[PDB]
């Protein structure tokens, strides 16, 4: 208990794998933090979120800052992605929150830092880095759900404005970024990608600093030096005054195309019905046409803007105030060299824009009566606390989500994911993470669209039967109908419209998530089921190396290569080479060989055409290969490349020696596997107090004859900073102070502690494994493994013994490493 209520502070993960973790990462973060470090646990951010909306709050009070030397080309299209991406997290140091913030050590976290304000509301100094003033620096704008504020979870002598991400941070809560050259500010960039796409013109900075929009591979875009995190580490940096910082001095709205989308049916945009000169401009339903879109250029002398269609360039947005019968209906009309082909836009206190011609200002855009039925004209009349006169002035945004690959599925069933079935045709299935079932979304620059491609096969994409079905096919070759416009929702949402009949978007044929349901090409109305879900997703989830598979009921049970026959079982752990397991990635399977170590011409096989077993096969087959899927509980599932419905797993609880089955997927925890990544760099350096899971304030002690290991109150004495000296050789640690070791001397009995211990001597060498289920970690004797270090008889008075005894994971058995001196 006691976790974050739900996922909103880390929502943001650039990691996305992560945002549905909450719970485990909650665990890990904290076991590392002590008590007295944070009396009332890690605050979140409240309010970063609306509930009357769901929308990221864009105000002050929540505006972020990051000081970064990355570039927009990198940053704008990347977000921030920790230092740390693998998906098999640690709690020593992947999450070690404290260590972070302490010393920039790699970590999943990424922080910001809060913008500055007085009392009046106006931006002030906020926290900076003492290199700011030199070379090319990046001063990133965000407003992204969630965040831990620093400040109220810690008490530790620091930016008291630091709010740090778990998972990172993904480019579309980046709104902007300022660009400086050795202090000055040279360019102030504007993210189209940024969440909410029509705050886009509230960015300020100072005046005669150009603001531009950016787009993937900018001219400029990549401006540089030759960690990431350097510069946003708390003594890198301070608040060097209260000075008020160069704000607001626009207002205006920058040159780009837009949409002008109306406040009573955002569903309606202005669109110019023809190509020719006087035709009309109407409100239509926005389908994405060219005519439903506008080049607002802005004239400074005027303080007014011309609308240039971008359908028909050189067809403007105008009122024809020298027609004769008084005519108030907007039309396309050349350039005319006269005002009223002018508008100001003003925004109006509630975030909306007001559109009033320039050779008569009392005059104002507005839809005819007020209705938003379509074709309606748009005219110019008189003001009125009516809402079809305010409208939303939305920047276009093509490039939605990064190249890579992707699980697109349906809002009705997220887990119905399209599947290339065959070669040529597409349908809805069940997920079960299959190759077939995933999808590489490839942006076009020229066009602005993506071509989906399957990744089994890639001469195919998911394209449009135009010329006879108006189905979802795949297809080779590079056509139109294979292009698709990809548009993010309110709810996250995206819809995927057709390139060629923008009228097209993706369907699901009736709504049905039954198994095997068709996709239609079908007209857009925006209902759930034309909504999808693209979710990215990733083959190589795990880094190769050598590992070891625990058993999520029994992390002392590993997965081993038996002597009986070839087989594989559960048994208990020894860290001998037949317990370790090469796991590598194999590019063209997009799945893991798993070659044990002691016998490495055999691997974690299933005998697919025979049994359920598995076992050590020789050579190579399809069922040999492995696809590792995270677990919201840290956990992996290895789905057989063969039949990926098939995982290897114990048939139910797993006890010492029995062996691995093949079977059907089904989530229970009989299938669920921790992976040791026993070639890792997550290790203990230096110094730790070593407490007790059953006090925190009881800690492992040296007595005063420098003979013996007790439980002691935690009084800051030398014999209790105990070193972590790790040995890459037996992923073991000699724990230590001075000469003085801590030393197995047998199960029941007192762990003393040895001088001259020689370097070979397991009894010196203790594996300290983190339990998930008890969140704690365990200290087992490298002599032999079956003790651990156990406070004798749960005992707490100062002085009790610490004796080794078998492995019960009581309270006492288990422990915590908080840093400390020596």
């Amino acid at each position: 208990p006691n976790s974050p209520k739900d996922n909103t502070w880390i929502q943001a993960a650039s990691l996305t794998w992560l945002m549905d973790m909450s719970s485990l990462l909650y665990q890990l973060i904290s076991t590392r933090i002590p008590s007295f470090a944070s009396p009332n646990g890690l605050h979140m951010r409240e309010q970063t979120i609306d509930s009357n909306t769901g929308q990221i709050q864009i105000d002050n009070e929540h505006r972020l800052l990051r000081w970064d030397r990355r570039p927009p080309n990198d940053i704008f299209l990347n977000g921030f992605i920790p230092r740390v991406t693998n998906q098999n997290l640690s709690p020593v140091e992947d999450t070690h929150l404290l260590n972070y913030l302490r010393t920039n050590s790699p970590s999943i976290f990424v922080s910001t830092t809060r913008a500055r304000y007085n009392n009046l509301g106006l931006e002030i100094t906020p926290w900076t880095p003492h290199s700011a003033n030199n070379n090319i620096i990046y001063r990133y704008e965000i407003f992204a759900p969630g965040g831990i504020d620093i400040n109220a979870s810690f008490s530790r002598n620091p930016n008291e404005d630091e709010i740090t991400f778990p998972g990172g941070i993904r480019p579309e809560f980046i709104r902007s970024t300022y660009e400086y050259h050795n202090g000055e500010i040279v360019r102030i960039w504007i993210n189209p990608n940024f969440i909410n796409p029509s705050t886009l013109n509230d960015v300020s900075g100072p005046s005669n600093i150009s603001k531009v929009f950016w787009h993937e591979n900018h001219s400029e875009g990549n401006n540089m030096d030759s960690n990431q995190d350097f510069d946003m580490f708390a003594p890198n940096g301070e608040i060097p005054n209260n000075n008020l910082l160069n704000n607001n001095s626009l207002n205006v709205i920058q040159n780009s195309e837009y949409q002008i989308k109306n406040k009573k049916d955002r569903n309606i945009v202005v669109t110019l019905d023809s190509d020719y000169g006087g035709s009309p401009v109407e409100s239509y339903k926005n389908f994405g046409f060219e005519n439903q879109k506008w080049n607002i250029k802005y004239d400074s002398k005027k303080n007014a803007y011309k609308i240039y269609n971008r359908e028909t360039p050189t067809l403007l947005l105008s009122w024809n105030s020298n027609s004769s019968n008084g005519e108030q209906v907007i039309r396309g009309y050349t350039e005319s060299g006269s005002n009223n082909q002018y508008w100001t836009i003003e925004k109006n206190v509630n975030g909306f824009y007001k559109f009033r011609n320039l050779s008569d200002p009392s005059k104002i855009l507005d839809l005819k009566d007020g209705n938003t039925l379509n074709k309606t004209p748009l005219v110019v009349s008189s003001e009125n606390s009516s809402s079809s006169q305010e409208w939303l002035i939305e920047k276009t945004n093509y490039q939605t989500v990064k190249d890579g690959t992707y699980q697109v599925s349906s809002k009705l069933n997220e887990n119905k994911v399209i599947e290339q079935i065959s070669t040529n045709k597409v349908h809805i299935f069940s997920n079960s993470d299959k190759e077939n079932q995933v999808w590489n979304l490839i942006y076009n620059p020229i066009l602005k669209a993506y071509k989906i491609k399957s990744l089994k096969y890639p001469n195919y994409s998911l394209a449009w039967d135009s010329n006879n079905t108006r189905t979802i096919v795949a297809a080779t070759g590079d056509y139109n109908d294979q292009y698709w416009l990809i548009e993010r929702n309110e709810d996250n949402t995206y819809i995927i419209r057709n390139y060629e009949n923008r009228k097209i978007v993706l369907d699901l044929s009736n709504g049905s998530t039954t198994d095997g349901n068709g996709l239609l090409g079908f007209e857009f109305h925006g209902g759930i089921n034309q909504r999808w879900i693209i979710k990215p997703f990733s083959f190589n989830s795990i880094q190769d190396g050598i590992y070891q598979f625990m058993t999520v009921i029994n992390q002392d049970l590993i997965a081993d290569l038996t002597t009986n026959n070839y087989t594989i079982a559960t048994k208990t752990n020894n860290y001998s080479s037949n317990q370790k397991w090469t796991v590598t990635y194999n590019d063209k399977k997009r799945a893991y060989k798993i070659r044990n170590l002691q016998h490495a011409h055999l691997s974690l096989a299933w005998d697919s055409n025979h049994s359920d077993k598995i076992f050590g096969a020789t050579g190579d087959y399809d069922d040999q290969y492995w696809i590792p899927i995270l677990q919201t509980d840290g956990s992996f599932i290895f789905r057989n490349y063969k039949n990926p419905n098939k995982i290897f797993g114990t048939n139910g609880q797993p006890i010492n020696d029995i062996p691995l089955k093949a079977q059907d997927v089904t989530g229970q925890n009989n299938q669920k596997w921790y992976l040791r990544h026993l070639n890792s760099s997550n290790n203990f350096t230096g110094y730790f107090n070593i407490s007790s899971k059953k006090n925190f304030n009881k800690i492992i002690t040296m007595n005063s004859n420098k003979t013996q290991a007790v439980i002691f109150d935690n009084i800051g004495i030398n014999n209790q900073s105990w070193k972590l000296k790790y040995n890459d050789n037996k992923n073991a640690y000699q724990i230590h102070i001075l000469d003085n070791f801590l030393y197995f001397q047998g199960g029941h009995n007192i762990v003393a502690t040895m001088r001259n211990v020689t370097n070979d001597d397991l009894r010196s060498y203790w594996y300290v494994e983190y339990n998930f289920n008890k969140d704690g970690f365990i200290i087992r004797n490298a002599f032999d493994t079956s003790y651990v270090l156990d406070v004798f008889q749960g005992n707490f008075a100062n002085n009790t013994p610490i004796i080794t005894y078998q492995n019960y994971l009581n309270d006492n058995q288990l422990w915590n490493f908080i840093p400390s001196l020596g």
